[PDB]
């Protein structure tokens, strides 16, 4: 293994690690070489958990996490029941209470632009978008942020220790890199 790889293992807990592991193999990566987008893979899951716990109870469906088969599975379950237009793109989560999937990013640059790489690659129109960055920013569709201002704040203090984890192993550089 690599440097990159043992600090995903000691940073993220090991539920996490399984599932990006997952994920990643599905699409035919290889953990253990494209480590910068293991550590994506693994911060962007921990960030869909987060969130999803932000809300009250039974308030969304989580999507991401789930097998590619299972997960559109859940969206043509969500679309039949709710009358929503299936997307073209798998989201991360379903919001109960606001009737809308959400997609989730997190970024390494500013929040403005990979928000617009993300609702260019949308079209869907309805599809609810929530970017978090590394700094402590974060930008959502109509400035509607969904969760109370508390579990967001947790997510960006986060997102900002992963990011002094990584420069104390000297491996932020090249991962703020892709
Ligand atoms: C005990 C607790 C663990 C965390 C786990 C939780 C993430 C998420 C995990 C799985 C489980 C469902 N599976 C397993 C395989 C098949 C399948 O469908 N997936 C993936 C797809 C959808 C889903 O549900 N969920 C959500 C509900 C319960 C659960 O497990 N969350 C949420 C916050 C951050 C985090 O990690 N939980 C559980 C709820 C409270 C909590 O924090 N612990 C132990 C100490 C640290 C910690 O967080
Ligand atoms: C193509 O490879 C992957 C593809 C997938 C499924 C489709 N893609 C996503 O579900 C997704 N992935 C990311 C990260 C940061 C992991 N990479 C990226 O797409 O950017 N961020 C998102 O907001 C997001 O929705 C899962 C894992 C991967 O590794
Ligand atoms: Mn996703
Ligand atoms: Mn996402």
């Amino acid at each position: 293994g690599s440097h990159m790889e043992d600090f995903v293992r000691q940073c993220f807990n090991p539920m996490i690690v399984e599932l990006a592991e997952k994920a990643m193999k599905e699409y035919g990566e290889d953990p253990k070489i494209e480590t910068n987008k293991f550590a994506a893979t693994c911060t962007h899951l921990e960030v869909c958990f987060m969130y999803s716990d932000g809300g009250s109870k039974h308030r969304f469906e989580i999507i991401e996490g789930r097998d590619r088969i299972m997960a559109w599975t859940v969206v043509n379950s969500i679309c039949n029941t709710t009358g929503v237009e299936k997307p073209k793109f798998l989201p991360d989560l379903y919001d109960y209470k606001e009737n809308r999937f959400i997609e989730i990013g997190v970024t390494r640059r500013e929040v403005h632009i990979y928000y617009l790489e993300k609702a260019n690659k949308i079209k869907s129109e309805k599809t609810h978008i929530h970017i978090f960055s590394f700094t402590g920013e974060e930008m959502a569709t109509k400035a509607d942020y969904t969760l109370d201002e508390e579990s967001r704040a947790r997510i960006k203090t986060r997102l900002f220790t992963i990011r002094q984890e990584m420069a104390s192993r000297s491996l932020w550089d090249s991962f703020r890199q892709s």
